[PDB]
């Protein structure tokens, strides 16, 4: 069931250290792209980086761009980083043995919040295969983006390690649904 | 069988029948879409589920005219497609849906677009599991549509969502093939 799937997938941010086939990403990809998207564009790019010394960059940009973050967060969100013990360490970036570079084409209509969608799709996937991701936002996009030569019409959206899940850590609560109907 | 057939069958659905799906066919798509992931987990989805025949003719409206001016207005790329598959502004599913499931974000949350989107793909498969069909309807200006429901300032209205049994939609439009690029482009 469905929601069997969405229920059971968590975030997994350590990974074995085996590589999973490959076909099961691109399958995931292909679920992703039967997603609907603003003007059917399929806004969607994706890249898969398996480059240990690219992942590697990669990690080191997004460690340093959060160590950054860690210095200085406060509030609401640092509580929440600090309980669930988070901190500038993305050790997954380098570990992961692929990072799923998810791209939205900036001209395409809706292409954001399409991807996005499409995402919802990809992860779903992912946990129908078994594998396991993160929807990793690096605190500067730009910098992950120049190391992949990202081309100017396309936007990183999300960094998604992807691997076999490594005793991932539990799935956070959910709280109840609770609609409201036709106004508030 | 697999999630893959559930994404490739499931497709815009612009026409729906009256009849009333049971509202816990739209509170699974709901309870399925909470499950998503979220940034910080903050779950910042909410949902409105309109119902009222008054404020759904009100949503539509509203609607109507800004598309109607979009219309006038749209060039490039958008215009041609939607010239070319016959779109106008004129939105009757809006009305004809027995819901508008209309979804919020909680704008202060991080990442709250990018969690309610990934949300609304997880949604929309679950409607599709309850054979439901929805389209992610998204007029020109959300402000007048998100006065009409009251809602908070503290939330944005993402996409209003029709939902209801789907009365022969038309076929789903071609997907390119994915495109994969490694390591760099
Ligand atoms: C973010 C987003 C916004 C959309 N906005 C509209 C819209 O305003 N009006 C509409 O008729 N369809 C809208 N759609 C539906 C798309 O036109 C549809 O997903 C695309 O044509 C592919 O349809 P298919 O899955 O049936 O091939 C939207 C879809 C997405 C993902
Ligand atoms: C848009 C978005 C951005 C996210 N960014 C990060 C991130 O930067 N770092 C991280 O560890 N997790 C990130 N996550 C994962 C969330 O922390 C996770 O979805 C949430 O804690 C719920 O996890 P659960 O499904 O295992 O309960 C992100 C999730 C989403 C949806
Ligand atoms: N929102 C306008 C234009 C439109 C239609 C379909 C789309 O997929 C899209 F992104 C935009 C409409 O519904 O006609
Ligand atoms: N990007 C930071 C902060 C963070 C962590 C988890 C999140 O869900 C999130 F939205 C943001 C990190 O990975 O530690
Ligand atoms: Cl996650
Ligand atoms: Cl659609
Ligand atoms: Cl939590
Ligand atoms: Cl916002
Ligand atoms: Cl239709």
């Amino acid at each position: 069931m469905l929601y069997d799937l969405a229920k059971k997938r968590k975030t997994v941010r350590r990974f074995k250290k085996e590589k999973p086939p490959l076909e099961d990403l691109i399958y995931s990809l292909k679920v992703a792209n039967e997603a609907p998207s603003g003007m059917n564009a399929q806004p969607w790019r994706f890249l898969i980086v398996e480059d240990e010394k690219l992942k590697g960059q990669i990690r080191r940009v997004c460690e340093r761009s959060e160590k950054t973050f860690y210095e200085n967060v406060r509030g609401r969100l640092k509580e929440w980083l600090d309980e669930k013990r988070f901190t500038w360490r993305k050790p997954f970036l380098k570990e992961a043995p692929y990072l799923l570079l998810v791209f939205s084409e900036k001209s395409a209509p809706y292409s954001r919040e399409s991807v996005w969608l499409a995402v919802g799709y990809l992860l779903l996937a992912l946990e129908e295969k078994g594998l396991g991701s993160v929807p990793y936002t690096p605190p500067d996009f730009r910098e992950v983006e120049k190391l992949v030569n990202t081309p100017s019409e396309l936007r990183l959206e999300v960094i998604l390690p992807v691997g076999y899940p490594d005793d991932p850590k539990p799935k956070y609560p959910r709280n109840e649904v609770i609609v409201r109907y036709n106004t508030f």
